[PDB]
């Protein structure tokens, strides 16, 4: 089976760990969720801050965490389940009242050569919240504090904030920062935390969060 859709294809019904092996890849251990929508693969997962995700590149190109914790899937895994085609990406937020947040997206992601860029199409990047996205859509590379793909020579948003995201600007989202329990005294602090700015705020450190994705 390539990926978790395939498991829930040929009729498993558990949510749990699963040996997947995407075409040219070695196998691997995954998070499928299976739902009424199929099967989803966990690419990332974060609720209690146990695990540091402020890595360089390497690490996040091959994952790392706690499986049955929290964890980064690895980007070169993500795009061996993805390869070039459509795919859909869930992000699931909970903000500490308990209140959730389910959004989806159609997606393509890039291999290492595009910095694993997430590619849109104008519309989709409109419900993200882009009103200056020409038609052909928009690509925005991944980035870390030692890989770090802004433009400005004096810019490193990865370095700035933490973790590694799709930073396209510095201020949209990024679940993969410093894990938080309340306010902190610095305002450079709740800067680097786990934030979708279009739920929660900009300064809103998000108490949970779970991103999956399903090939086609």
């Amino acid at each position: 089976p390539r990926d978790c859709q395939e498991l829930f294809q040929v009729g498993e019904r558990q949510s749990g760990l699963f040996e997947i092996q995407p075409q040219g890849s070695p196998p691997f251990l995954v998070n499928c969720k299976m739902t009424s929508d199929g099967g989803w693969t966990v690419i990332q997962r974060r609720h209690d801050g146990s695990v540091d995700f402020n890595r360089p590149w390497e690490a996040y190109k091959a994952g790392f965490g706690d499986p049955h914790g929290e964890f980064w899937l690895g980007l070169e895994k993500v795009h061996s389940i993805t390869g070039d085609r459509n795919s859909r990406l869930a992000v699931q937020l909970r903000d500490w009242d308990g209140n959730a947040e389910l959004l989806q997206f159609s997606v393509h992601l890039g291999g290492e050569d595009t910095a694993y860029s997430l590619q849109l199409t104008a519309p989709v990047a409109g419900q993200l919240g882009a009103t200056t996205v020409p038609p052909s859509g928009l690509s925005v590379p991944f980035s870390t504090w030692d890989q770090d793909h802004d433009l400005r020579r004096d810019k490193n948003c990865a370095k700035s904030l933490s973790g590694g995201w799709w930073f396209g600007t510095c201020s949209h989202s990024n679940l993969n920062g410093q894990y938080f329990r309340s306010i902190p005294q610095q305002r450079q602090k709740l800067k680097k935390g786990i934030f979708w700015k279009t739920w929660r705020g900009r300064y809103y450190p998000l108490q949970a969060t779970t991103m999956l994705i399903q090939p086609m």
